[PDB]
């Protein structure tokens, strides 16, 4: 047996995936109840990950596959469920500290995510082409003042992710992006067929929301 296609809902401590998660289901293997809100009208299944690095690899994992299947448990018989999209959720107001920390361990994962789906695309011993999976780099907590705007999130990614491609070449496959890109934007990724787009919102307090994310994912699978 079957059941609907799941959204990776990845990103670190802190960034509120098991918040996310409440508000979309009230409207390894993995453990998720089939209720309501995303079978009702959604459509899909959010799946929550760990935000500790120790527990990184495991999710990295399933960015490798060629054709990603996820094994639930709904809420003893197993199912499979495809992979066809990826939230990448953050918190935008701690981004804002001006020391810069949260960035630099958060575009770490960030690069590993789009570079695992990077190797994905290339790697080829089955010779059709896997099957496009977009990643949506949610910006969340836009309810608080401190909060960095959509669009600020989106540059000071593009900024460290790109410095860290070329912190590491400087280490004389592990390369993010296109080959002879001069400076790094989400747009060349469209390159190897994944659409990453920076999108701003809000799970609780006064703001912009989450419908925009579930539409934009929706729209996608
Ligand atoms: N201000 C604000 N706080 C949030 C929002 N979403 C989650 N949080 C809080 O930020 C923290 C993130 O925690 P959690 O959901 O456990 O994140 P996780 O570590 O990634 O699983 C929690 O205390 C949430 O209550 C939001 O939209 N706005
Ligand atoms: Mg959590």
């Amino acid at each position: 047996y079957t059941t609907l296609p799941s959204v990776l809902l990845i990103g670190p401590s802190g960034a509120g995936k098991t918040a996310l998660l409440t508000l979309f289901e009230r409207g390894t293997s993995y453990k998720v109840d089939l209720d309501a809100a995303g079978a009702t009208a959604r459509k899909f299944l959010l799946i929550d990950t760990p935000g500790h690095p120790k527990l990184r690899g495991t999710t990295l994992q399933h960015l490798l596959n060629p054709s990603p299947s996820l094994t639930i448990i709904p809420t003893s018989d197993p199912y499979k469920s495809k992979l066809k999209a990826v939230i990448f959720l953050l918190d935008a107001a701690a981004l804002a500290d001006s020391d810069g920390d949260y960035l630099s361990q958060t575009a770490s994962y960030l690069y590993d995510v789009l570079l695992s789906l990077q190797k994905r695309f290339h790697s080829r011993k089955n010779s059709r082409a896997p099957s496009s999976i977009p990643v949506l780099i949610a910006a969340n907590k836009q309810d608080l003042f401190t909060a960095v705007p959509a669009s600020l999130v989106k540059s000071r990614l593009e900024h460290e992710l790109g410095r860290i491609r070329k912190t590491r070449q400087k280490g004389l496959e592990g390369w993010l992006g296109a080959v002879g890109s001069k400076e790094f934007k989400f747009e060349e990724m469209m390159e190897f067929d994944m659409e990453v787009e920076v999108m701003g919102g809000n799970v609780i307090g006064d703001g912009p929301g989450a419908e925009r994310w579930w539409r934009w994912i929706g729209e996608r699978i």
